[PDB]
């Protein structure tokens, strides 16, 4: 699993722990060890929501397996509540992508996971 | 609809209202309510273009419908020309994604679109 | 073909000529001239791998074919072997993202390429 946050809150609010938060929390959602998962955080970003600039988040969930109809909502639930709690943005000012990845389209450590 | 440009133009050549003008153009251009686009500029970025660093950009456009053959024929224009007159890139060092996501595969507000 | 590298390098150590070996390097892998590659870095990212936040990269490679099984591993292979020698990240820490683009969801130059 790869999880992106991109918003346009400023880099000092992001908390301590939160990169290390999103790792475990979506380790726990996915039940992927978190050997396996990479998440970036893009803060300072200019954006806007709806045509507001409030605080804003797009980001994206690509997984080899495990999206679906229950597992992406179940997804959404839980990181837009971290997104609320940690980085002060409302869960209706978020867009999350969910990306269903073949193996064999997924590169690592010279090959691929086909 | 989500709307991504990164480009290696600098931020000082970026308009005051420029977000403000491709949520609006994007909103007519897709049919839909402004409250639903998101917008997202990256200047400043380390970037070539068939091999080039002269002014370029890569964008992504996703939608969950109003993608396909004709309708990115039309936002092309509309980005490419946006890109030219607003921030000097020729149309010809731009390149756009167009991407039709499932409703399941976007979440927003706690759930997905499904 | 269109690739990008996400990476919490930080950006005095991209080398200078960086942009360029990939572009050449791609257009040998492709088969596609070094007019139609673009090439995009980001260095200085907020990024953890494996809950990790030494040196890693997110990637992705987009082209309009050139993209299936035995393809991929080959160019994970150069583009592991590239990471490694300019960017000094561990193989083990990048994951890249194939993704093989219809060209009618192509666009450039005002239109699309198909
Ligand atoms: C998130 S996209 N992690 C990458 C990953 C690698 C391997 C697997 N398992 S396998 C080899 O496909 O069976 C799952 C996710
Ligand atoms: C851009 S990606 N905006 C979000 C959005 C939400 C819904 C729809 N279409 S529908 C028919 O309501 O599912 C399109 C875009
Ligand atoms: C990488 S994604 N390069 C873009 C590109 C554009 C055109 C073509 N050829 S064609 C026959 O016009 O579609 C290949 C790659």
């Amino acid at each position: 699993p790869m999880f992106i946050v991109n918003t346009n809150v400023p880099r000092a609010s992001v908390p301590d722990g939160f990169l290390s938060e999103l790792t475990q929390q979506l380790a726990q959602a996915t039940g992927k060890p978190p050997q396996y998962i990479a998440v970036h955080v893009v803060p300072d970003q200019l954006m806007a929501f709806g045509g507001s600039s409030e605080p804003c988040a797009l980001c994206s969930l690509h997984s080899i397996g495990k999206i679906g109809g229950a597992q992406n909502r179940s997804y959404s639930k839980l990181l837009c509540g971290l997104l609320a709690e940690r980085l002060r943005i409302s869960p209706d000012r978020v867009y999350i992508n969910y990306y269903d990845m073949n193996a064999a389209n997924v590169g690592w450590n010279n090959s691929t996971f086909a």
